[PDB]
């Protein structure tokens, strides 16, 4: 089993490692700004997705998960943290503050073998995601990995699949979500830019130029969505939409992209593992052309089992 | 001065008086509620929302006083039995939102009201007005139950209108994201998908739009202001800039005080107590491929369009007369 | 026997989808005015306490393969209940609170109604882990389980009685003219009748606690927030004691005594009636107590009423 | 004609700004904030829960114009960095958090400015005032680095200054409902109770209250307004009548402005934008035994505590002079 690095233990950090701690590899280490006490109760105690699942115990130096041992480091040095040391291979890196490759890179100067960014790269060697354009991991030319965000995850995998099957013209986005960002979140719907149509420049590249968003953030708890107003360039019907997702769902996607036939709501897809959940009653289709689809998707859940997935994949590479 | 009349009260009736009061060209008389006139009183002093009230109330057995006049209180479940006739009052604002239908709304009428405005769409009425639209197809003397439609559709209306008759429109999908089936389910801690009318509304203001426009709706959990975002195809070439430049123009002119036109970064808070239908957020507009376009309209979903109300009732007025 | 709840409000929700679990009896019918698509829906899946088999029909359910009968009415008087054969009904619209008005079921041929909330001129009102044992079959029809609100008070209050005996209190329950206004952004404060309705569970407690509530913007979990003088000297490790113990003792799984700490979604479908914060009880000069009990406002309290009922026919049965 | 200076534009600094520009008493004359000039304006300018700003702001690239006067703008993490001796700078007000230590409080002073007033609890200052209670316990001579305390602070004071010179305390428990370990944990679902310094804080204020009062905290997601529920027992006998027209009394003298008694029945929010430390809802007094008292008290915990600010920079500015 090839040892794994988390670092930071922000959010996505818990969650990556709640769903981490699976068999294709093992999380040895964490390091984080916070003392055993509370790492523990944070591990076992969740707000979003309720109690932990396994087993917590609380020590000095380190910490114990179901008899797993994990030590506990607080450097907000990369630099100097103890990899090599400690048979650390690949680091997932959860702290949003080395986001930018010269400075992920001193995972690798302590030796680690490869970083994987929780995160929207700078001057990375690659972004992946899961589902998508996962082809184009090249083990021996790339090191410092992003998993792209959360939106990007739910955004790719939908717009790949009408591409493929439809065509895509060009397209308008808003990703509702759970500068003006200043502004207080509970009182108000904050517009907003995003990044994640701009990202796909990066996963899917004959997509350059076609598609623009933004973000409505809401005063909502956990899971977000994705309203996506695209032009095909071939005659559709809601039904040839819907059954494209039925199709993929049960297919190359399976577990990565669900339908949902159902008539739910925002919060029933909390802890939910899919990168994008077509919410089948909302597709609309006006002149045989536009179409619009609705995608759910958790904003930690899903990421962080696609960053599990992402690892998984690059320790298999390494193998 | 024209003798009018506010059937319920709820937000509407109350947000609808609020600022009818304070409209000269006619004069508020009475009102008809389930509630007691110390409750009544306090509902009008104070607003969670728009806070409190610019005036001052008193509270007393069968009516009241707001900032030097009286107002008169019943509590009547049917139109009907309604004492129109008596005090004398023609036109009657019906705010309680059971009587949107012709007949029940017809009521009113028989007990002695000449025309009635219902705050909501209407059903089998003569006729629906959003203004700033198609508020010239009032004909007083053919139409006596009259709809102001729903506030959504008093923002989506006018937006539409502007890019239809400047660029010409081909296609459109909205989503509205709506503060507070699926309708079933707690809203609190949600977004809520659900449907809304204000799409297929607009073949009642805007005929030649039939088949053109759909759309669908988000309810959030966020108190007062809400918004229309609307993805249209348009018949020529634009950019962002002729866009919210056209948004621009007509807030300045025959649109004026209906829509506005937003240039900072603000958020819905901001346009919390604001006037207008429509309030374009001039950072959001978009433009793909030369012909698809967003825009983004702002609405507090209260205050605009119970403004807009007070102007229905105050059209009718000036009719009625002539 | 054959059960029938009116109402299918949030409460009347939450009460059948734990009797399911229940051999002890069986619910029957649902009289509500949803239809059954909709019905199936609000059943299968839980805006707060997560998801649920079932199937719709015209006039009636299937949940777990079982037959239940829907009825939509108004009027009490005029449903089948012994047509149903019904014996017991809970009543959870909560429009019949009054008596003269909860009997129309009694008149429809059902022998016990059961008001999920405070009654007016009620048989009995009954706090189960306090009050239960005084149900008399006999002489009472129309029972009311109180509150849920009263359902977490009572059984702390009367803890905190027996054994260091309770001199005053004065309470406030933090709840999940002015009830009117929008609850969204603000706290809310109001009355609560559950200090008061300890004089019908607890009568030598009388005038001896008033309470308010603070009704605040969270979806579950509510709050109450005592502070009684005591009788005698007591300290924080004494009274967290006497909770944990009646935690394991007489009151389990009515009570419980959390000493980790947590917030309130934390306590999110818990089926105790009080759940004491034990990390924020204080003592102030030997007699002056605080004691923090969490209540789900709406699963714990709807355990209390299969508890109610299930006591209920097992009493008719004999 | 005193030239004051408030240093960090959070929450606090921005309130306490918004506030200062309009008293005649004294001059704001610089904001050292790490914002940039476009933004500061549109913060002061726009307000998320006491909404749009009553008057007129222009940003400038060093500076700002807000009522027509000119504010100079800085962008120093370090005080003692600061022109505020070439400035003219007697007072600054201290809203950053980062500056809470008398350590490093003194800087501003190393920089030129005579006073310093920290918009937080300090710790090791000189002195801690809450407006109403011990103001005239100030000493300009002896007193550099200012203390006004916490909000509930604030709230809790003068309400227990009122009990306790009419009816004397014996014994107290409160709760403090704030809105906006435990503290670690996701706000917006859930009732998060924690920690409350405000009951030992009356130790620098009330000192013979001392050990009387302890206090905890439930934090709960609304906007803006907070309140302190106050279980009190009293040394006599009193009615509900008698506590409420305590409050009623004080309200039209010695705390007038600092302390409110509503006999209406009213919701949080009505509150906000209220500049008392304390609001009394009489409607909530009660009284069990003759002698436990529950009050609530509702403060809006920015407003009213940045109206105490003001007030207590006021009775600073006017000593400096007395000398």
């Amino acid at each position: 089993m090839t040892r794994v690095a988390i670092n930071g233990f922000g959010r996505i950090g818990r969650m990556v490692f709640r769903q981490a701690i699976e068999s294709a590899f093992e999380i040895v280490a964490i390091n984080a700004s916070y003392p055993s006490e509370t790492l523990a109760h944070l591990i076992k105690y969740d707000t979003v997705h309720g109690k932990f699942d396994g087993t917590v115990e609380a020590f000095e130096d380190h910490l114990l998960v179901d008899g797993k041992m994990i030590r506990l480091l607080n450097n907000r040095d990369p630099k100097e943290l103890p990899w090599t040391d400690l048979g650390v291979e690949v680091v997932i890196e959860a702290t949003g503050k080395f986001n930018s490759k010269e400075k992920a890179i001193l995972h690798v100067e302590a030796g680690a073998k490869k970083v994987i960014l929780t995160a929207p790269g700078k001057n990375e060697d690659v972004t992946i995601v899961v589902g998508v354009n996962e082809d184009q991991l090249d083990i021996t030319k790339h090191t410092v990995i992003s998993n792209a965000s959360c939106t990007t995850n739910c955004l790719a995998p939908v717009v790949k699949v009408l591409d493929e099957q439809f065509g895509i013209e060009n397209g308008l986005m808003t990703t509702v979500h759970a500068l003006r960002r200043a502004r207080a979140c509970g009182q108000s719907i904050i517009p907003t830019t995003t990044g994640a149509a701009k990202a796909l420049a990066k996963v899917l590249p004959h997509l350059n130029g076609k598609l623009h968003g933004m973000a409505l953030r809401v005063p909502t708890p956990n899971v977000s969505l994705v309203d996506l107003v695209v032009d095909v360039k071939r005659d559709v019907t809601v039904e040839a939409i819907n059954d494209a997702f039925k199709t993929v769902a049960n297919g190359a996607l399976k577990g990565i992209v669900e339908f949902s036939e159902e008539p739910l709501v925002s919060i029933d897809f909390n802890t939910n593992t899919h990168s994008a959940i077509i919410d089948g009653l909302s597709t609309m289709v006006m002149g045989d052309r536009k179409v619009k689809v609705l995608a759910w998707y958790d904003n930690e859940w899903g990421y962080s089992r696609r960053v599990v997935d992402l690892v998984t994949l690059v320790v298999d590479e390494l193998a």
